[PDB]
């Protein structure tokens, strides 16, 4: 690969933060070789700056943890990702023809109840952040609608697909995901930033504050750090580090976190984009270099992540910026993607 670009990660984030990001930051593990940079604020009202040990919440980037738990249990022969989601959960789902790896891959036509809770974005975050959901409230919200396409006939992204991912992890193993994430991910990683504490509201140890940005242009930003995100819970809800994250894609790239074959079946692209695939729990983004890399984006309130590795994972890539419901930082923080992997043009 080109080297990484410095200069161009700087200006990145200088970027995101004319924009409105309080602080942004990006690390770059290359193949042994640290990068990383931040500049701005963890909290904007102390003026405490951000660093790239700052831990956050991740969004998104939760489902890929859930998609490895899965394919694990794919490996131990305790889940067919052919199988109707209802042969393991009985009843869930109107259409018994809607299978695992539809639901893995959002072909699954399930109706996004995330929808319904942000059509105002401060004022619906106002209404879940401090709210415990079920699982299965959260199936029932989606299903008040009927679902929007066949079963596997078209992609569209659905956070309801990772709930119903989060309720097989809990029906199949008998522990909750926690558990699950503990034992199977972040123990065997290491991972010491990376945390799923729902529905706690506190984020263990140092961490950069997340900062939603409200609709009305202009506006005065809300504090959104402390929430339960019970919203998301195996779809959006764990906290790690850029660090951790940069080890999590390294180790599933290179093949350390299930068999060969499953990951062969995670990394089944179907298309998002002309310049994107979604395989199972995993995205696949195409490069201006001509370089595809793989991981994960996150969106949750307050923060913007971007987490991605090459195909042999020994390069990887985590940007944060402590912000959301801002198209120019999500755009510009896309950028450190293209500099950290393309190099200098
Ligand atoms: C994960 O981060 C998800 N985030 C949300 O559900 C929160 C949201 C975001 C915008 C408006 C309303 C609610 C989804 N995953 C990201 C991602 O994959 O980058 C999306 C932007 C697709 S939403």
């Amino acid at each position: 690969l080109p080297a990484p670009d410095d200069t161009g990660l700087q200006a990145v984030l200088h970027t995101a933060l004319s924009q409105g990001a309080p602080g942004a930051m990006v690390r770059v593990d290359d193949n042994g070789t640290i990068h990383q940079l931040s500049e701005g604020v963890a909290d904007r009202a102390t003026g405490r700056a951000i660093t790239t040990t700052d831990r956050f919440r991740v969004g998104s980037v939760t489902k890929s943890f859930s998609a490895v738990v899965l394919l694990q249990l794919v490996d131990e022969g305790k889940l067919d990702l052919d199988a109707s989601v209802n042969t393991y959960l009985p009843g869930l789902l109107p259409d018994d023809r809607i299978t695992v790896r539809q639901v893995m891959s959002h072909r699954s036509g399930l109706y996004d109840y995330t929808n319904d809770m942000f059509a105002q974005t401060v004022p619906g975050f106002e209404s879940v952040r401090n709210k415990v959901f079920s699982y299965q409230d959260l199936i029932t919200l989606s299903l008040k609608h009927g679902v929007t396409n066949a079963p596997g006939a078209a992609y569209s992204y659905s956070n309801t697909n990772f709930v119903v991912a989060g309720m097989l992890i809990e029906k199949l193993t008998g522990h909750s995901v926690a558990t699950e994430y503990q034992n199977r991910i972040f123990t065997p990683l290491n991972l010491t930033d990376t945390f799923y504490v729902h529905p706690d509201t506190v984020i263990p140890g140092t961490h950069a504050n997340g900062y939603l940005t409200p609709d009305e242009a202009g506006g005065a930003l809300v504090d959104s750090t402390e929430q339960t995100v019970s919203w998301a819970q195996s779809a959006g809800a764990v906290i790690s580090s850029t660090q951790d994250l940069d080890t999590f894609f390294s180790a599933l790239m290179s093949g350390q976190l299930m068999s060969a074959a499953q990951l062969a079946q995670m990394q089944q692209w179907t298309t998002v984009n002309s310049t994107q695939g979604y395989g199972l729990g995993l995205r696949r983004r195409d490069l201006s270099c001509g370089i595809s890399v793989y991981g994960h984006t996150g969106t949750v309130q307050g923060y913007y992540t971007y987490a991605f590795a090459s195909k042999d994972g020994k390069r990887s890539v985590t940007a944060l910026a402590n912000t959301s419901n801002n198209v120019n930082v999500l755009n510009t923080m896309a950028r450190t993607l293209e500099s950290a992997f393309c190099g200098k043009p």
